[PDB]
RNA sequence: GGGAUGCUCAGUGAUCCUUCGGGAUAUCAGGGCAUCCC
């Protein structure tokens, strides 16, 4: 049982489907994932809907000039069962820069090239481009 | 009993950095407390 992966899914078939908005079960982890793509244009917006149970993360995606998607793919890297690991010099690149390689690190969950930047490795939790 | 979360502790077990002395603590695995679900 993988939320993370779950939802990646979520999001990969409300893309599909052309969806303005769905939910998940709201973490730590997955709202920095969320917070991310905000950050990098991938998605409108995210933001934290109320319930008193753990909390709803709704995203808003996104769509460009006329209805091309603005997220392609999303694949879950890392996985329980089989973790995955990048010394800093390993971060892999997603599609030579035009895609996000979503790391792990332990000052946070960044970019490939904010684990660059800042030399560090990680778990390599997700890709979008 | 099993899941899913949050606050917190520690830190080498995993992982990362290192000038090899040490250092980081997001995630995994530990400790404590707490909420929700079957």
């Amino acid at each position: 049982t993988d939320p993370i992966a779950d939802m990646l899914t979520r999001i990969r078939n409300a893309n599909m489907v052309r969806h303005e908005k769905l939910e998940v079960p709201a973490s730590k982890i997955k709202k920095e994932i969320a917070e991310l793509l905000k950050r990098e244009g991938f998605i409108r917006d995210v933001e934290y809907i109320e319930d008193n149970k753990q909390g709803i993360l709704r995203i808003f995606l996104k769509y460009g000039a006329n209805n091309e998607r603005v997220i392609t793919g999303l694949k879950r890297i890392s996985k329980p069962g089989l973790r995955v690991y990048a010394k800093a010099d390993e971060v892999p690149r997603v599609l030579n820069g035009l895609g996000i390689a979503l790391v792990s690190t332990s000052k946070g969950v960044m970019t490939d090239k904010d684990a660059r930047q800042l030399q560090t490795g990680g778990e390599v939790v997700a890709y979008v481009w």
